[PDB]
């Protein structure tokens, strides 16, 4: 019953800061095999009409021969539905976030280098996020396709550090990476996500 | 201090079951930033004249402020200082841990079987591993740059399934790098690890 998302743009509108080849497999394939063994695990089991938001919020909950199976991939399935819709081509450094990222960091460029640090320091495969805990902005890393959910931490943006993510057009170098991405990112869908959570 | 052992072959060598640009970028970048941090955080400790071995299995007695660092830039020194060794242009599927392999899965490729679903099985980054436990032959795997020295069995073949090993060449495909694998494993070095076990 979970279906992939198309992306809201082309597979080619990123470029140059993501290639058109991982745009395709990442999402094809990467997500689509998420899809595939999130449904497999809750095929039969009350989780099937649940919202992915409720299930990877509650995974404490999920029976626990098939925990790690909706962890990893209802995780999987959440983390790449959020960063598609957190990309665009059209990326604008503005709005309600940014201006609150002004106000905590002191500029949107100390918050990007505090961003990019965790980012690259999050060791093996996960995420890097920015959150908000009752009301407060936070930077976290989670490993695997753990997402701050879990935590009761509302994900505002996050950025994909797998190096499937990224190896195809900068192999080992995930700091020019994590540059390129502040070219597209979505800060309108950012801001959504902060007002949906802000009163929530 | 620890150096970056040059790779036993050229970059070309494995071709074309392992890429030139992925064995380039894996020796020189990947396993080079592990000896440079193992080494920052080593230096000038009871640690800098300890086998890899030695801290890889102690990993528990490190100190706190260095352990992580210790765990994942000596894991993947280790890691890789055997991955290298590990792999050959000549493969040859015989020798004593061939035979050792039989007497347990009954077959080589019962083996390769097991080692290719747990490696596949392994999600994120890690290794995939056949140990020595107490004379008997395992497969398990490990997270990140962990190594099984740390649980007391000893490594004598190992699979490298950070993506960084194989998205250049495979892409997702994950199983087809496993596959092409077993093309370039050097059982020489599998032998000399299984009869050196402790
Ligand atoms: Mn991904
Ligand atoms: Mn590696």
């Amino acid at each position: 019953a979970f279906e992939l998302p198309n992306l809201p743009y082309g597979f080619r509108a990123l470029e140059p800061h993501i290639d058109q080849q991982t745009m395709e497999i990442h999402h094809d394939k990467h997500h689509n095999t998420y899809v595939t063994r999130l449904n497999a695990a809750v095929e039969g089991t009350d989780l099937e009409s649940k919202s992915i938001e409720e299930i990877v919020a509650n995974l404490d909950s999920v029976p626990e021969n098939i925990q790690t199976a909706v962890r990893n991939n209802g995780g999987g399935h959440l983390n790449h539905s959020l960063f598609w819709e957190l990309l665009t081509p059209n990326s604008e450094e503005k709005g309600t976030v940014v201006d609150k990222i002004k106000e905590q960091w002191g500029s949107l460029d100390a918050f990007k280098e505090e961003f990019a640090n965790q980012a690259e320091a999050r060791f093996g495969s996960g995420w890097a996020w920015l959150v908000v805990n009752d009301g407060k902005l936070e930077i976290v890393t989670t490993p695997n396709q753990d997402n701050p959910l879990t935590e009761g931490k509302t994900p505002i943006l996050g950025l994909d550090v797998w190096e499937h993510a990224y190896y195809l057009k900068y192999q080992n170098k995930r700091p020019d990476y994590i540059s390129a991405f502040w070219n597209v990112v979505n800060w309108e869908k950012v801001d959504e996500l902060y007002n949906a959570a802000k009163h929530h």
